[PDB]
């Protein structure tokens, strides 16, 4: 249906600007901290910890397949990755660190990111 080719066409384009907010999250994590999965081999025990663990790179997997329905589901996978690090991680360690400064940064791009998707529909 002509209907369905636009509903693609808003989720290609809301995909288009995720991968845009996605860069910008991502360069508040100089260090790549979050830039993979937590690796299994070097945490044997982390699923014991994290249930849903999470990292940029699953997420730009899931971006690309146009798998974020809405910025809602994006931000839940954004939450993920700050909110596993600042529970595994004790408040005084580079990692926790890293997480809080990703946070507080993200939120600025993050707060316009909504506008936007509401703004353009």
């Amino acid at each position: 249906s002509m209907e369905q080719v636009a509903m693609e066409l808003r989720l290609t384009e809301l995909t288009r600007l995720l991968r845009s907010v996605l860069d910008q999250l991502q360069d508040k994590d100089p260090a790549r901290i979050f830039a993979q999965p937590v690796s299994l081999k070097e945490v044997p025990d982390y699923l014991d910890h994290i249930k849903h663990p999470m990292d940029f790179a699953t997420m730009r997997k899931r971006l690309e397949a146009q798998g974020y329905k809405n910025l809602h589901e994006f931000e839940e996978d954004f939450d993920l990755i700050i909110d596993n690090c600042m529970k595994y991680n004790a408040r005084d360690t580079v990692f926790y660190r890293a997480a809080v400064r990703l946070r507080d940064q993200g939120g600025v791009v993050l707060r316009q990111a909504r506008r936007e998707v509401d703004s353009i529909g």
